[PDB]
């Protein structure tokens, strides 16, 4: 049970307004044939154009909401909308393009999908709320066949060119005119009552319905993300490395140890309340502090209410010492906090657009994160960059330019001249810091935090 059987039944009720008379009894095999495609009993890696929910979730990076609305059907112009906000008008002769024939529309589709997906995935998964026109329009821009490799590289082929009779991946498809071996899923097969807008609007207020095909395409993909990542959560599913995943996670671990160690040295809290990850380890193992853990899984729908996390009767007194919220998203942080909050607004290959302002952050696992809210941090301040070290000034073992920095909190800098070891360590740490920030993470600390209190730890 790996792929979706072509002999699986497809409910056609949602298709009968564009396609009147459609048989109630329908398989994927018959539907694909009706869409104008011939599979020829091919055992060559492409068993079905349609995929399961499980296969769709594994390939969330490939998701592109797609909707087709009749502007006037072989005789009428069609408006093709994509969750990228693009609207193309195909004539059979929020970006809105005027009517053009299919031979030019298909070139634009290949360019748009290649630019959106080359750094995300090896495929495209068209996420539909199928009514008919979108399925019958696929023959105009899609070619199918056996699984192939790119003409210029080892990646699988996602595009085809009728000019050169060649196949290309998303990175080498310039000038290509056909989408090759796409995948698709119809959200209406999941069992919903009512139309797209009524189901989407139950969980999201950020996407509106301007009555254009891209609006519906956006709502469709948002609803699919809500069903698969918000109301249902599977953190076991692994996702491939496509960018700076390893460096970001390593930087996150370096920054957490640095910031927590310095906060304990500067304000000598007798107790730390570590709220979040049920699998958390002490990030500063040598610290004197009483380390107490509280379990909370990552919230994917709304941010946790601090009243529910802390009250209803543990040290009980969270007000004593400091609270560490490392990627634990709460509505309003207490004043005595050390916080790392992922900013859902960040533009990156890891962060996909999500539901109701939130974003789907995909790094080893998929985490739908609730919308970033600046008010969550009213009792805190932004944590400034600093590097702290009490390790001995000793090189051991990359050329050098002398480091001068007020934020290099070391015994050598206190003594008036940064040593080579602490300069190399400072520069490596600043790189890890910038990587973590640029990835979308934001750091916040209790208002009394002052790095001036770290200089007296060298006496
Ligand atoms: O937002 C991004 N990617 C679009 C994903 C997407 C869009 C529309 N419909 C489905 C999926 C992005 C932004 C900045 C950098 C890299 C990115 F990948
Ligand atoms: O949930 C995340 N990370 C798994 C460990 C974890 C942390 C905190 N609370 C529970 C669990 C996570 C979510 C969004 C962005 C970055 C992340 F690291
Ligand atoms: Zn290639
Ligand atoms: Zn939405
Ligand atoms: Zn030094």
């Amino acid at each position: 049970p790996t792929h979706l059987s072509v002999d699986t039944k497809f409910k056609t009720e949602g298709l009968c307004v564009d396609i009147p008379g459609i048989p109630k009894d329908m398989t994927y095999r018959r539907l694909i044939s009706m869409m104008g495609f011939k599979m020829n009993y091919q055992v060559n890696g492409y068993p079905n154009m349609f995929i399961t929910r499980e296969e769709a979730i594994r390939h969330v990076r490939a998701w592109i909401g797609f909707d087709v609305e009749g502007c006037h059907g072989t005789n009428l112009p069609l408006q093709l909308g994509f969750s990228t906000g693009v609207n193309l008008v195909a004539v059979p002769t929020p970006l809105m393009y005027k009517g053009l024939p299919w031979n030019v529309v298909r070139i634009k589709i290949v360019q748009m999908l290649s630019d959106t997906l080359k750094n995300l995935s090896d495929r495209v998964v068209f996420v539909l709320w199928a009514h008919g026109f979108e399925l019958t329009s696929m023959k105009y821009f899609v070619k199918i066949g056996p699984e192939r490799t790119c003409c210029l590289c080892d990646r699988r082929a996602t595009c085809f060119s009728t000019a050169s009779d060649t196949y290309a991946c998303w990175h080498h498809s310039i000038g290509f005119d056909y989408v090759y071996n796409p995948f698709m899923i119809d959200v209406q097969q999941w069992g919903f009552t009512g139309n797209l807008q009524s189901n989407h609007d139950l969980y999201c207020q950020v996407h509106g319905n301007a009555h254009v095909a891209s609006c519906d395409a956006i709502m469709t993909r948002c609803l699919a993300v809500h069903e698969c990542f918000v109301k249902r959560v599977d953190w076991t599913i692994e996702y491939p490395i496509i960018g700076d995943e390893l460096k970001i996670n390593a930087a996150c671990r370096k920054v957490q140890h640095m910031v927590v160690k310095a906060a304990l040295l500067a304000d000598k809290f007798p107790v730390l309340h570590d709220i979040g990850n049920p699998k958390a380890i002490k990030c500063v193992p040598q610290a004197d502090v009483e380390w107490k853990f509280y379990d909370a899984q990552p919230c994917s729908d709304k941010a946790y209410k601090i009243e529910e996390l802390f009250y209803s009767y543990h040290s009980d007194k969270f007000t004593d010492g400091v609270c560490l919220f490392w990627n634990c998203n709460v509505d309003r942080y207490p004043a005595n906090s050390i916080v790392c909050r992922f900013d859902t607004r960040v533009l990156s290959n890891l962060n996909l657009p999500g539901c109701d302002g939130g974003s789907l952050y995909v790094n080893k696992h998929a985490f739908h994160t609730p919308a970033f809210d600046k008010s969550a941090f009213v009792n805190l301040k932004q944590l400034p960059f600093f590097y702290y070290s009490d390790s001995p000034c000793e090189s051991h073992g990359i050329d050098y330019v002398p480091l001068k920095s007020a934020t290099c909190i070391t015994r050598c800098n206190l003594g008036g001249a940064v040593c080579r070891h602490h300069a190399n360590e400072y520069r490596l740490y600043l790189d890890a810091y910038n990587m973590m920030i640029s990835a979308g993470f934001s750091l916040w600390v209790y208002k009394q935090f002052d790095t001036y209190n770290l200089w007296n730890t060298f006496t």
